């Protein structure tokens, strides 16, 4: 049943030729589950790990991927509440040390010794992948594993970002880039949380897509010359919360300007080198808070997946084979491929 | 009893010669109290009201001052819970429209129609001053009105700033400029709130004054070349909260680095023209929050004054007459003022 | 325009014959608005003000009523933020000091000197009624004043009760009596706040009504012998929050039993003489919290009325004349009334 | 060297003769540490496990004890974050599956398969004991293990109870039985958290011990006939929070009566069979919250032990050998035990 040989995309040298070759199957540890990855999502963090732009050293050779869904085919001799046949989801944090204030408090991502999938630990761009049982996401049975793969990163991130914004039901939330990949999920989650969504995006068929994902007010920045004034007129003042999915510095400056007094601006994107240069006087007088948000925790994962199971959050995805992931990586480096890409590891 | 003539410092033109001449005494309105200011504090905000640097227009001619304590000598025909002989304190916010969204949630400072003392309303650099009965602070009886004058602005500000850091008892709080005017009150309030104080100031007799105000760890920035390392070694892996009383850009830039993961940095000073240009990657990964803090509300006033009454907060002040304020303003513009200054309106 | 004679229901003696006679019109004070009540809601609290069951003494002769909507026809010489022609709503709290320790934190309903409508102050079972301008609710223009009258008490109460349960979006909330007058509004508000509603009521056409207002699971207590088991099975162990709109002791006991561990049970009804005798062991081991909720504050009023304006909360109610209120009171004392009753002060 | 034989107090039958005989030494599992218990605290929960009064079944034969401190002499092949020679503390909750609703949110005490020390798992009333490495408390090096043993249960309980009252620094906290074993630690922790302590205990030399622990006001219930009036006069009203360390019903009733409006009453004691029969009208009108608190989590343990290390919490204890525990149990059943008892496992 469990084979000795599998196949996956592995890069031996940083910024080398990503190769799809036969690799040895991993053996699970005492606290690890062996998961047969069925579908894996492709993210820009994968391109980052391939280049080596982030400060942490990358274990080489390594198979990338940090959003993979599959079936628990193997289990360690210490795993507690898992069974063979259960749906498991590999996330960015592939485990950490359960003995420090950070982890004990729930922020196990800020653990000094944290394992990351597709960076420090072999990821989900293969057929069989191992994962820490405690950090593995419990995907409900009867769910399409191709549609839940995109929510294993984007979904949890946007959900935790709204929780960090600290809004009440009936409050206005401005989402920059609301008709994009991370923006659409944000709009849906905010609508399911009881917030009034205001979307600022510009393009063809973007307004329609926003209104078809439960959109309230859409600001087209291509047809609007002043975005701050528009947001301040549509929300009887500023928006109580502003989720910044746009990495542009100009966008974040406008975000600090069109936020409501005593409001929160949440930063999600991480373009290494960017600076949120804003007027301190404005923030101090209007008592504005700028919060940075990273990956979500175990509880956040559970809650976001529950919304997906209820059927309030959806992601239109395009499924391709694992044998074509090299060319997908090249198009991702060229910045041309559009849409959430999910890779079938079977073919 | 209530005279018809009084004396105060009034400036007819912006940036003109401050004069000490006899002016008509104010008559109370329906919801206003007539207070006989006994002692008034001099702040750097008065120099700003004199120059016209801030954006709001100033009412001329006007008597400045926003921190004044005295006895209620007269009240209007609507004042509800005040009596003749009670001690009252005039603050920055001298009233607001109690009918809107902000004035109802407690943030009555963000009210569209707010009256500010020494800017839009006649202040307390006068013997008799009027104030809204709802925004006036209730100072307990038997208190020195000369020692409670400095706590009517600095005190409330630092207290709300330490309440905006979301800290728990036993947590580390770093205060930049801990041996200054605002920094000292901050240290005392944080010690009375159950926080471990770490002070970063440099000078002669500053370490001693910090250890004398219940200080726990002091970093001399004049004898230390790396402040971030020092803080991350003393406050274990960073300070849970950082109160920035220093207006220097370099200071706030270093503040965002010696903060613990998931911590908050509070901005109190407002040097119009300054910018907190920091790395976005760091804030998003460590999940740091930058919050701006302004003047406190009525509840905050009541709590801070209660600490002062218990006797856990003290301010060494120097008393001078009101006939000499015209020259104190010039020393304040030259930037030669060092300690807190309180003015006696009697002489 | 403002007449000298009006008509209203007044009772000279406690438990006397309610009469509909011509009474002098009230003259506004300095901080009070003169509202021409157009529609007024009848509550069970009016029967209590008529009997004298509650502990506070009633001002006689008095015109009852605490939920009335109308137009501002006159205002005092201190009112700030109101205009002639604006829609105003009289609530239970109709006066405060607004300068104490409970009036400065928002809990102005616990103020030592609080004025209550229909108890200590003349209420809204009158054509012209006066009210404090700071506590009066701002009803948006273009709204049916007959449908917003029931939401000026029931609505705010249920909303604050759902905000006191400390629930998150996607959490389970059990409402006892979900097909009643205070239960239906609760279901609607909880659905608009993002909570999953579970209703426990028994009768004919109640399950259907629950499915029309937006309820998820319905437990018929007449067809179910074990309600605790049913709730623990419909949810994944119990309901995160339980709103008790039923005044029965048995119901509140079963409520403490079918709550999730670390959950909150909110008490809204007040049958003087009732008791929640529950096992202390259970509450201490499962860390359950029993919170009591009273009338809402000004912020809560605004938020609840905003939901009503968006159109997510509705109340099926009729409109009987004020000349027939003397008989509605008798039907209310007999306990034979169905639905929410609204009285037209014009007829 | 780890021996093969040890000595401990084991009871084969429920309510049988506790014996001190040589028993086999436990072998650690994959995620468990082998601790050489040096000092162990005796609680009333041990007498409960001996009688079988609580509902859960006990694992016989069993060695009781839930508060034991010692050195890690052996660890499993999965333990991650511990070293040989580190000080470890065994608590009530040993270890549970970190995979459900209770573990992931921090409430790992409400887990379906939770292991309890001295009830379901062998406790610390022996020489060598095993414990889950994730639930074991990290005691700092250089600490007296005899003084930190009493703070491994009582301390954490009182700390979490004072954190469940939602109190601010400068607020009043009433502790019933402030001069007892669980009351003294409560007073000390509340003084270190910045709260004003009001103690209600009656006896000889109790007022002095309270004023020496850090208590502000003391109410002698033996010399006072009305306790509610006294607590309402000493706290300008009522206490913002009330920690009930007394198990009597009269005390808890008077507790709901002398709490401030919008305050919280925390229940810590668990006399199976008691009831807080209380008036519901009062709780609903004053918006009072009755919260139940159980054992603390990993984060709470860390924080409480940090206070003990700073030196702000102290417990006067009496050390006795383990060969005499068979008689201490009988004194505890007679209810004549005075002070906190700590047993030396060496003798
Ligand atoms: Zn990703
Ligand atoms: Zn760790
Ligand atoms: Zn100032
Ligand atoms: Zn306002
Ligand atoms: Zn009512
Ligand atoms: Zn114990």
């Amino acid at each position: 049943s469990i084979p000795e040989t599998q196949k996956g995309v592995i890069f031996y040298e940083s910024h080398g030729k990503l190769e799809y070759k036969d690799i040895p199957v991993p053996k699970p540890k005492a606290n690890e589950l062996l998961i047969n990855v069925k579908y894996s999502g492709v993210c820009h963090t994968d391109l980052h790990a391939w280049h080596g732009d982030w400060p942490l050293p990358v274990k080489l050779p390594l198979v990338g991927g940090h959003e993979g869904a599959g079936v628990v085919v193997g289990m360690g001799e210490n795993v507690k509440g898992w069974k063979i046949g259960d749906y498991a989801g590999i996330k960015w944090l592939n485990g950490s040390c359960m003995a420090c204030e950070y982890c004990e408090l729930g922020n196990e991502s800020n653990c000094p010794h944290a394992d990351l999938s597709g960076y420090t630990h072999d990821g989900s761009f293969q057929q069989y992948a191992t994962a820490d049982a405690v950090q593995a996401a419990h995907i409900p049975q009867g769910t399409d594993l191709a549609q839940v793969a995109p929510i294993l990163c984007a979904g949890i991130t946007v959900y935790k970002a709204l929780k960090s914004a600290n809004l009440m039901a009936g409050h206005w939330v401005a989402i920059s880039g609301a008709a994009g990949g991370l923006g659409s999920l944000a709009v849906q989650y905010a609508k399911a949380m009881g917030y009034r969504v205001l979307g600022i995006d510009g393009g063809e068929g973007k307004e329609e897509l926003f209104r078809s994902i439960g959109g309230e007010v859409f600001i087209d920045f291509t047809k609007e010359k002043d975005i701050v004034g528009a947001v301040l007129k549509a929300t009887d003042g500023g928006a109580h919360g502003v989720i910044n999915v746009s990495v542009s510095e100009a966008a974040i400056e406008a975000s600090t300007r069109y936020v409501r007094a005593n409001g929160t601006t949440v930063l999600v994107g991480m373009p290494a080198g960017a600076k949120c240069c804003s007027d301190v006087f404005n923030q101090v007088v209007k008592s504005i808070s700028i919060v940075g948000s990273y990956v979500g925790n175990r509880a956040d994962t559970r809650e976001a997946l529950d919304f997906f199971a209820r059927g309030l959050v959806k992601s239109p995805i395009k499924v391709v084979g694992l044998s074509t992931l090299p060319e997908i990586y090249e198009k991702m480096e060229k910045g041309q491929i559009v849409g959430r890409y999910v890779v079938d590891t079977s073919k």
